[PDB]
Order: C-alpha cells, then structure tokens, then sequence
C-alpha cells in the first residue's frame, strides 16, 4: 500500500549486523527503503549484504572515526544519492559502579554512544535540509530516562542523546526534517544473562517478558514514515511498562 | 501485508463523525479492523455508517451516559463480539480563565474528557483481559503535558487521562492488554486568524498537524507490532513540546 | 533570619489535623506565617487550634462543599485578610482494581482530590493577583506521575492536579503568583506488613519519608526565595521515581 | 535555627567566582557550611577567599584536569576533612548551529560540562558513602530538558548530567547520599545580550523576567539541607515557567 511506505528513501542503519539494528534494517527494506547497514568489519558488512540482497547493502563503519564516516557517506551518496533516513543504532556498554569505573570506560561510552550521533547527524543533515525532507532516529535506552546503577556512563550518553535530539529537532523542524529517539527497554538479544538476573529484570517489567527486536524495528519504521512527519523532538518508549513518562 | 494488520479486530472509536475521530476510524478500517464509530446524534451515526460501508457502522453514543454506553457495547458485542481496540477520542473544550470559569465548564470537561475514559475502559476491559489481548488508546492533548492559559479544566482532564492510563497499564500488562495515550498538538480541525499565527508561532514545524497524522499514530499503537508499548504518551505536535 | 521567612503571610492548609498537613501547618507557622489549618469536624478544628496556639487557628472545612469553602474564606478574610499561601493537602484514597471500582469511588476521588483544587484555587486567586503576590502549592503523589495498579482513580486525580497547576502557572505568572505541586512518595502516615516491605522494595532510600520532609519542600516553595519556580512538580520520594 | 542548617558540613562549589556559583557559595556559608569555592586562576581563588572570609576559602581548579582535581580535594580533605556537599556548577557554552559546530566546540562542552561531573563525583563519593551522608547537586539548565537551537552540544551535556544523576542516585541512595540537579532558566548574569535577544527570550518566560542568581542559590541550599534527604534523582526547575515537566 501507500501506508508506511519508504519506497524512494535511502536509509543508513549503523550497527546492523545483529539484534535490533538488523531487525531495523530488515523492516525498513520490507517497507521499501534502500538500506545501507553497517558493521565494524568487512566480514560483518558482507553478512549484512547477504541478508539485504537487492534491497541494499553492507559497509564497514567505525562511528568514532571521522574518516570512516566520510568514506561511507560518499560511497552511499555516489551510488544511492543522499541519505533520507539516519538510524543511529551503533552503541556499547562499559558497565561498572562509579568507584570502579575507568576513565576509558567513561570516555569510550561518550565517544561511541553520544559523540557519534553528533558526527553522523551533522554529516547527513545538509542534504536532508536542502531536500526539505529527512528523518534522524536515535536508538536510546530506558536507562537514559530511568537511570540504572552500574550504568552511569551509559545512562549519561543515552540521556545526552535526547538533549541533542530535542535541540536538533528545534533547529531543523521548519525545513521538514524530524529528529527523534526510540528508547527500548529490555529486549531479547540479554540472552546468556544469569537465570537470576533475568527474573530480577523481568520482575520490573509489567508485560512480564522481554521485548522482541522486531518491536523496536516497528517503532523505528513508524517514525521513519511520511505519516510520522508531525512527530519531532520525541522519545518513544518501548519497554513493556518498565518505565512510564 | 501482515504488517500493521488489524483484520479480525473489533475497534470502537468514540466521536468518529468528524476530524481526528473520523480519520482514526477510516485508517483502522483501511488496516482491516471492523470499526464502530460513534456520534452524539443518529444523523451523525448514519454519516459514520455511510463512510465505513462494509467495514463497520455508526452508533449514537453520549460518553457521559452509563445507559448509552451499555446499550452501545451490548449492540456491538451481540453483532461483532467483544471490543479489541478502544479509542477514546470523544472530547470537548470549555475555555475560560479561572476567574471566569463556571462550575459547569469545569464539570462538563471532567465528565466528557476524563470520567468517560474510566467508564468506557472499565466496560471493555474484562473481555480484553479474558482474551489476553487488547488495546486501549486515549486521545489526549499536548495541553495535558504543557498546560495552557485559559484551559485549566481541559489540561486537568487531559493530564488525568495519563495518570489513569499509566495505572491501567500496570494493572493489565501481564494479561496482554496495552493502554496508551496519543497526545496531538494543534491539528487542523473544527477548532481567530490572530490566534492561529500566535499558536503556529510556537510550532517549530511551522504548520498545524493533519488529522491523518493523529490517525497514523493511533493505528500504530493499535497494531500487534506495538505490543511492548504501554503506559506511554506519544506526542504528535510538530515540536511544540518535547518531553 | 530573613531567609525563608513567611512573617506577614496568611497560609491556608487544608486537611491539617494529622500527618502531612499537620507537619506543613507547623512548619509554615515556625517560619512566621499566620496559619489556618482545616479538618472535616469541629473537634478536628479545635485540635488544630490547640497546636497552632497564637500562630493561627483551626476551622472546619469540607473541600467538596462550595458553601463550606465560602464560609471558611470569608471568616479568614474578615479576621486575617486575604490568603497569601494556599496549600491544597486534603485528599483521600478509594483503592480498587478497575473491574471492582465503584462509580462513587471514582467520583469521590475526582471531587476530593481534583475538583477541590479548582474550587479553592479559584476562591483565593483574585486577591493574590491583585496583590501581585501569591503561592498555590498542591500536594500530589508519586502515583500521579508513576501510575499504580489498584489506584487508577487516585492516579488520574493526582495527574490532573499537575495539568491544572501548569495551566494556572501560565495564567498567573505575570502577576507574581506561583503555582506548583509537591509530589510525595511513600510517607509514614496513617495509610499490611507485607505490602510495606513490597513498597519499600521499590524505594532506593530504603525507608518511608517523614511528613516533615514533605513540609520542608512546601515551606520552600512557599518562600519569597522560590519566586522563580512555577508550573513545577517537586518529587520527594526517596528515588522511587525519577523524572 | 536548626531549619536548613549546614553547620558542620563541608561544601565544594566549582566555578564560584561569579554569578550563580558565587551566590551558591555565599548562601551555603550563610546557612553554616564551611565552603570551598573554585576558580580557574589563583587571582580568582583569592577573590573567592575575600568574599567567604572565615566561612571558607578559594582554590584554583580546572575541572577537566585529573591532577588539579586530586590536588584540590587532598587540600580540602587535609584542612577541613571530607566533602559533604558537592556543587558541580562550573560549565561553559560553545554555541553554534550543527553545520557550523566544530569538533572542539563539541568535545570541550562534553569535557567541561559532563565528564567533569563523573570525575568530581567519583572523587568525593567514597567518603560520603562511608559517612552514610552526602549531597551531590549539579547545576544543569532548562536547555537540557527543553532543547535549544544553536546549543545541541550544551543540551546534550546538560541532558547527560541528568542521566548520570539518576544512575548515581540509584547507586548510592541506600547509603544516605542524594544526587540531584538544579536546572536554571534564564538568569541575570545574559547581560549585554542584545536588547532584541532578551525580549525574545523573555517573551518565552511567563514570569516576564530573568531569574536572580540568588534564586538558583536558594534551590541548591534547599537540596543541600538535611530536610532534603528524601529527594534524590530529581531535576528541580527554576525557570519562571519557561518549561513545565
Ligand atoms: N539490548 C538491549 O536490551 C538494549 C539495547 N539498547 C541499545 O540498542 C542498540 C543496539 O542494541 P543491541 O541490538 O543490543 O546491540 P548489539 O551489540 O547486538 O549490536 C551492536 C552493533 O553495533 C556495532 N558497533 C559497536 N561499536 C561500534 C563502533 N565503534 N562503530 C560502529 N559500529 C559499532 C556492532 O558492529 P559489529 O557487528 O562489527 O560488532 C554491531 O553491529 C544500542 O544503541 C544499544 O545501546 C537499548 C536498550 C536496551
Ligand atoms: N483539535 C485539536 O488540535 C486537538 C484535539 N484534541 C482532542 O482530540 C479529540 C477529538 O478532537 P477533534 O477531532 O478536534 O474534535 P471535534 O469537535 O472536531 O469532534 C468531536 C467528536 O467528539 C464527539 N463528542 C463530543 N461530545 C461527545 C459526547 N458527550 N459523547 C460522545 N461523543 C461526543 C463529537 O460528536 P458530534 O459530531 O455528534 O458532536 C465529535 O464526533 C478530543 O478529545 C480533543 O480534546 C487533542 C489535541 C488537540
Ligand atoms: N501518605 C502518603 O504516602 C501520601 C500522601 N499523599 C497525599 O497527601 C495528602 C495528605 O495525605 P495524608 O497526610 O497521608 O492524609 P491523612 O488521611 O493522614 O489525612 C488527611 C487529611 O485530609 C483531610 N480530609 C480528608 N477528606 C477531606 C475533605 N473532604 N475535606 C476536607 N478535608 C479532608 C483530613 O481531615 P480529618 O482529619 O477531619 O479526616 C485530614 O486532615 C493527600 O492529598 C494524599 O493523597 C501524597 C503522596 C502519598
Ligand atoms: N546563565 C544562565 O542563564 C544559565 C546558566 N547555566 C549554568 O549555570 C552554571 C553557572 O552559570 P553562570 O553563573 O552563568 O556561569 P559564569 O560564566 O558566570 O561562571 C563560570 C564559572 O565556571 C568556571 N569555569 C569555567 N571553565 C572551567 C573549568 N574548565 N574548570 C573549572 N572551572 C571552570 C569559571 O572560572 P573563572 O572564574 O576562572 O572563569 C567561573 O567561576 C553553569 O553550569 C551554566 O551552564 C544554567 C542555566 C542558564
């Protein structure tokens, strides 16, 4: 149908080799987008190419590296034209209580989960602004809003993603670009967590289950759609009731 | 496709004769739902029947009247079985600065915009809970979260809708029912040239939203795909407010 | 000192016979305010007069009764002049899961916990606006923001208090009146051994709050120092929720 | 009185040489605290010593420098014992629209306004946790929550401060330490802004005026008080109605 249809749009999804990023890439391609997913290695990029088939391709990207970012965008732009939908999914955890938290575990989180969104967003935004159409969608976390002990660095980065999102949303709203965050709760990815730890996390989820990566993909696809043009500066929580704002 | 597919679901959309409620009803029917839309008059109900065709029908409903609510649900339940998706859209404004605000302008807002959601939600929830599947989606307002001068009654009701939503979401999450709010900004609907520019001035998007844009957000939350969203307020306001 | 000094201010604290309302009344009187606390009975009013001594007095008030409200304000206004600080503390619970929730348990909550704030606020606001100085401070609840299963009515009312607060804050900010909400978590007050540990389990602080801790937050917002805070919800809940 | 009394508490207030940080330092000293305020130079430190008199002193601190931080805390700890109240006030702006925003304007904001709070908080928290009593109060900004065009970096840092605050609040609540943010709106400091720009900002303030630095000091003093023990993980907005959460 013409409902939630991304035909003619070019989507870049960072960290698309597995889990949530993969589900996002697959669903955007199902809705008609031409999708470039990224991994940190060529092997990972190839596997992304393998699952996207004629609907897009894989490329190697380190989101902390300016020259990598430039190489990937020029390659995309040459072949596909300018990016219409940016999904900043790539991210990491470096968990520790503050008294144990290393300088590098702080800085690596800031770099990968926050500074990267500044860099990538800045590198796609000019085209979007010229076309008067764009989507920037960040994958945040319930922890960004809720906080979590042992994840102060992660929480800071994810919270900063929202502050950036709101500010960019104000900056570019008049030129037809939206900027938003999807904040997952606990999603099956998480596996191999102790039996003890899962039940304890699950105990805080009214839904009484982990979310599926597809459920995060669906929310992203929605915000990426033409139908979602009047949503901007928003944080959409998909966490089974774990937190309610 | 199977994507955002509501075939087999029965949807009740209150206040579906025009604007946002109409757009909601049309979109849910387009995605496959069997839709009952309501108006406050039989004429209104007929027009709703006219635009839904074989995808549903219209019925007369006053959401402040227990006996009307009971009559409508029994009629729906007899013909279509139990409601799968409840869209509480019906609502009104009774604007005034507090010093000018009449007892009835307060109470009519509380009754129409808030107590109604308690009544209707309670009247569909048992079936949903038995089937272990349900959607309750409330149409709120940016004013519920932002506040607005001259709309304290409206803001109170719309804010109370969220408190109710969050509490019902906790209550029914383990039995597969989601409860959520969609909060529109300023949408081109029935409700000065001067006042519009002044409102628009607070919208970064630099336009009013279209009713279809509110419909799209509701359809999304109504979908099987939106099962892990509950207790949420989804803001569709062009950047007018950002939480 | 001149720090957090309420000398010369007239404070009305509804539901001041015990718990949080009592602690509020005592603290505002300690900071220099002339305090009228209320209870629902004359016996309760007398006890309030007993603990306030020369710093204020007690009066009987039912916040759901227009004529009671009018009688109390005229009496205050005659004796003490117009109210400078309004603390809307009076409130109740009528807990039940939605499927068990009676029409009266809904309506009694709406009336006592929400409509009352419209009535009382409207009845003090004109004077405050004329003097270009005022404080309206509502006692909400973490449940207003968090939701709680079995308390959908309460949550709706307490959430609606915020919508009202934000709208009134916009309406009266230019005339020097602030309107705010203090949202307690679980506080040691009248309201199982099992249920307490379960509630405590959700409090990082690992204890219930003291009524005095809610009093302190109210006194702060009531102060001249808090003039640039308005439309705010100040959460005092030991980490139970974090917005 | 015993109401809002900080006698016996040691307070460290970063960036206390002027405006909000100065007003904070003065008010905490008025309520009985022993106050160490900091500036980036010895001259600035001396002026802080001059206004605090016998109620505290000034020290030179660069909050982006680990060795500076260590030197200041050891000096405080030697003389006054361990810090009871930490006020992270030091911060900067590096304003620009994203397309003009330099790598350094991003990174300098992250370093000064966010990473600094990780470093300083970590360096005081052990003592607080051992004593089972502490206050960490961050000076954020309405922009952290509201977003602002031309301030995406600032907004990201200030938003990240909240994510960090919430997480630290969960981590240390059981050991009697609170962690909170005070978020000022537009405060008279701001001066020498165009006549045009002020009216435009003021137009968004229902209160119809800028806030006074003292009004931010009062909120901080409140949260620093024993009376505020049951407030943690909170963001207290003092913005004249400019934004309402
Ligand atoms: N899992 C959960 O419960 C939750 C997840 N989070 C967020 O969801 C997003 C994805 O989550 P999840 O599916 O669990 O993550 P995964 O670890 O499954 O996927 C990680 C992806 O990120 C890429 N990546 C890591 N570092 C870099 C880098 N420096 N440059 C470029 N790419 C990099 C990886 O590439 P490669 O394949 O080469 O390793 C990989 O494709 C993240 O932003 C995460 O913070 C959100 C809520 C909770
Ligand atoms: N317009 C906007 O910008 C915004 C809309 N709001 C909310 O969206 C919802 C719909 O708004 P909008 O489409 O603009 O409203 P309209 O006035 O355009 O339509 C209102 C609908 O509700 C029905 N209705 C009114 N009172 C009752 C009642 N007592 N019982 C049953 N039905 C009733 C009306 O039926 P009939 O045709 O018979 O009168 C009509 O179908 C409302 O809840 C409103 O508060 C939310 C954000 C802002
Ligand atoms: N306890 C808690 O943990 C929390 C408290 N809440 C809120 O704080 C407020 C006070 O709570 P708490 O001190 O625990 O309550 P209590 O039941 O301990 O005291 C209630 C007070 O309100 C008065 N009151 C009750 N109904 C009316 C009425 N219809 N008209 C006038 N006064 C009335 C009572 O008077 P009388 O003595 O004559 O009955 C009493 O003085 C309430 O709004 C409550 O919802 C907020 C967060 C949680
Ligand atoms: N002004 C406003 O309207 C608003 C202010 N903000 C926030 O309030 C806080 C203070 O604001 P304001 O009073 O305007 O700030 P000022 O610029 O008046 O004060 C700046 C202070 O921070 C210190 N500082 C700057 N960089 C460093 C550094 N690297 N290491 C240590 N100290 C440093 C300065 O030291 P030195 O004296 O040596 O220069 C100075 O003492 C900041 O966090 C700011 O972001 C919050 C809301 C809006």
């Amino acid at each position: 149908s013409q409902f939630m249809n991304l035909e003619g749009k070019v989507a870049l999804v960072t960290g698309a080799s597995r889990g949530i990023g993969k589900a996002i890439a697959e669903l955007l391609a199902e809705r008609g987008a031409k999708v470039i997913g990224t991994a940190t290695s060529e092997s990972g990029a190839q596997a992304i190419s393998d699952y996207l088939g004629d609907n897009g391709k894989g490329m190697a990207l380190n989101v902390t590296n300016p020259e990598s970012i430039e190489a990937v965008l020029k390659a995309i732009t040459d072949e596909f034209g300018g990016v219409d939908i940016l999904v900043n999914n790539a991210g990491i955890t470096r968990d520790n209580l503050l008294m144990r938290m290393k300088e590098e575990e702080w800085s690596d989180i800031m770099e990968t989960n926050l500074t990267s969104i500044f860099r990538l967003s800045k590198a796609v935004l000019r085209g979007m602004m010229k076309k008067r159409q764009g989507r920037i969608i960040n994958v945040g976390s319930v922890v960004g809003t809720m906080g979590n002990a042992g994840q102060a660095n992660y929480a800071a980065a994810k919270a900063g993603v929202i502050g950036f999102t709101k500010s960019m949303a104000r900056e570019v709203a008049s030129r037809g670009v939206t900027v938003n965050t999807v904040a997952p709760g606990f999603i099956e990815t998480t596996k191999a967590l102790n039996d003890e730890q899962r039940t304890a996390t699950l105990a805080q989820v009214p839904a009484g289950r982990l979310g599926d990566p597809r459920e995060i993909a669906s929310a992203v696809a929605f915000l990426a759609s033409p139908e979602a043009a009047y949503i901007t500066g928003e944080t959409l929580h998909v966490n089974g009731g774990m937190y309610m704002i």
